[PDB]
């Protein structure tokens, strides 16, 4: 069973990446299962809806009373030292909010870090149907 652990927001970095204090140490977290358009894309730089996805993640985490992180069943860090987690702001999953708003696509998925995959897929299908943002 996954469980939520508290974290304290330091800085929102991009639509898909936030820096937090976790267990008394600053740590970067990459949001599991979502791909946002980036403003800090390695080759490309600033993509369309990049600034909007970024502002959405920022406002959601900055205005929250409680930020929590939830690790999945598999690897907890990627090759860059980033935590891989579902992030919650006052009980609402940020990863899902992004997908629901048409500001992220569901990523290519890596077993066993796929626990909320079907939940996210359902939100993406609704955003497609409503033709939001990325899907407009």
């Amino acid at each position: 069973k996954l469980h939520k652990e508290p974290a304290t927001l330091i800085k929102a970095i991009d639509g898909d990446t936030i820096k937090v204090m976790y267990k008394g140490q600053p740590m970067t977290f990459r949001l599991l299962l979502v791909d946002t358009p980036e403003t800090k894309h390695p080759k490309k730089g600033v993509e369309k809806y990049g600034p909007e996805a970024s502002a959405f993640t920022k406002k959601m985490v900055e205005n929250a009373k409680k930020v929590e992180v939830e690790f999945d069943k598999g690897q907890r860090t990627d090759k860059y030292g980033r935590g891989l987690a579902y992030v919650y702001a006052d009980g609402k999953m940020v990863n899902e909010a992004l997908v629901r708003q048409g500001l992220a696509k569901v990523a290519y998925v890596y077993k066993p870090n796929n626990t909320h995959e079907q939940h996210l897929r359902k939100s993406e299908a609704q955003a497609k149907k409503e033709k939001l943002n990325i899907w407009s």
